[PDB]
């Protein structure tokens, strides 16, 4: 019940866009989990206090626990992470607004800095489709069961399952294992796969076991299922020079048309919490 355990959600509110999907997803989640909503506008110039008060009043009348703030220091991603630290939020929800209408799935450079440094789960909303009744896709690699991958996969499945339940949606899993006596090593992999299926109670129809590059297999499955949310984890160990997202998550985040919930390994979250608390 990973989502039920999140007791406050940071909702990034845009002042000038015609969609408000960050708050719509926050209302759906908190309507079930009774989580607190902290609404943040990141801007220095205009005084948004009256509009934030009116929005908070309307949500409290609907039964939500709500606080609001307007802040600005240095950059958009730094303002968001500083607010997450001040309010102790366990999830950040932000809507994706692409810089180029001909490259609509590409995240902005500031979105990438938010995903790199956030010391908590980040939900990047990329579609206006409602979650209710849709398909939720979890991305794992059943071919690896070391302590670090077991923990990360358990978190990806816990969050994806809680989302499927609160949205009255169906849950699907994509396992993309790199292409490789070949029949015997395949037995160890088939063993890992059958154990994963029993441990997590997945039907054959829910579990997509595919061989090939994860960076293209994850988006293909999301597109074929018309998934509305994809849950992914960043790489178990950082690459050189602080490259902690990893190539698979970099490509998938810039390609998916679904919303994306980005989780990080516990050891990476702990180090990012230290950096954010400086
Ligand atoms: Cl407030
Ligand atoms: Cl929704
Ligand atoms: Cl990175």
């Amino acid at each position: 019940n990973a989502m039920q355990a999140i007791r406050s959600i940071l909702v990034v509110i845009e002042p000038d866009q015609l969609e408000g999907l960050a708050l719509k997803r926050a209302q759906l989640i908190a309507g079930v989990t009774q989580s607190h909503l902290h609404l943040l506008v990141c801007e220095k110039r205009r005084d948004h206090s009256a509009a934030l008060n009116d929005l908070a009043q309307e949500l409290r009348e609907e039964g939500y626990s709500v606080s609001t703030n307007q802040a600005w220091k240095d950059s958009l991603h730094q303002t968001i992470i500083a607010e997450q630290q001040a309010e102790g939020c366990g999830l950040i929800i932000k809507q994706h607004f692409p810089d180029n209408p001909l490259k609509k799935a590409i995240l902005t450079p500031d979105d990438w800095k938010l995903l790199r440094f956030a010391p908590c789960p980040v939900l990047m909303t990329k579609t206006a489709r409602p979650w209710t009744g849709g398909k939720i896709l979890a991305a794992v690699d059943v071919g690896n069961n070391d302590g670090e991958h077991r923990s990360l996969h358990a978190g990806i499945i816990s969050h994806a399952y809680d989302i499927a339940g609160l949205a009255k949606a169906t849950l699907h899993v994509i396992s993309a294992h790199p292409s490789p006596l070949s029949e015997t090593i395949e037995a160890r992999y088939r063993e890992a796969c059958r154990t994963f299926q029993a441990e997590y109670g997945f039907s054959d129809e829910q579990l997509h076991i595919e061989e090939g590059p994860a960076d293209v297999l994850i988006p293909r499955t999301a597109q074929k299922l018309d998934a509305v949310v994809t849950v992914i984890g960043t790489v178990a160990r950082t690459g050189l020079s602080g490259a902690l997202i990893g190539n698979t998550a970099e490509v998938v985040l810039d390609t998916l048309e679904s919303d994306v919930l980005v989780l990080k390994p516990d050891d990476i979250i702990a180090h990012l919490e230290e950096l954010a608390s400086k």
